[PDB]
């Protein structure tokens, strides 16, 4: 199952790569690093948790975008590689206005763009250098370059015409992308 594309027409004539790095501006950084992680601000949260689970979503510490990662995600806390998330990322969903995630999924009220189908996973033994903790961190942190180097290798490996520089428009022809 190659790499599957939803999008609001809104983004129709906007790259991937162009989507991805408005999103993570309009995100920002919500700075979970040692000294400086406020629950309730910049922890986000899995489902069904608590250090666990088939979700991982965050909101913004400032505007309303947020992310949803669907897979099955395991956080290591204070375990060896420590403050590690590892496992699979098969889902991201982009967008604002996170609701759910306790006792229900999470969901974005608005979800402008999800990529499924990522097969990204990566062990506990790789630390915070796995694909997985890679492109998640990156996303909370102001960096989506590590989820459009992944999505760009997935787009080659359908045809090597296609890549992040594509339009959701143009991946749409090709029978990669759809709109909604």
């Amino acid at each position: 199952m190659s790499i599957s594309i939803s999008y609001s027409a809104t983004y129709g004539g906007n790259t991937v790569a162009q989507y991805l790095t408005d999103w993570s501006a309009y995100f920002g950084d919500v700075n979970h690093r040692p000294g400086e992680v406020v629950d309730g601000t910049n922890t986000g949260g899995f489902n069904p948790g608590p250090f666990d689970g088939t979700q991982y979503a965050i909101k913004s510490t400032a505007s309303d975008a947020a992310f949803v990662a669907d897979g099955n995600l395991h956080y290591t806390l204070f375990s060896n590689p420590s403050h590690t998330l590892w496992g699979s990322v098969d889902t991201i969903s982009l967008g604002d206005t996170l609701a759910g995630g306790s006792g229900s999924n999470y969901n974005l009220v608005s979800q402008e763009v999800s990529f499924t189908n990522l097969g990204l996973n990566s062990l506990k033994e790789e630390g915070r250098a796995g694909e997985v903790h890679k492109v998640v961190y990156g996303l909370m942190s102001g960096d989506s370059s590590a989820l459009a180097g992944e999505i760009d290798a997935l787009l080659k490996a359908i045809d090597p015409s296609l890549s992040v520089n594509s339009t959701f428009d143009d991946l749409a022809a090709a029978g990669v992308a759809h709109v909604n």
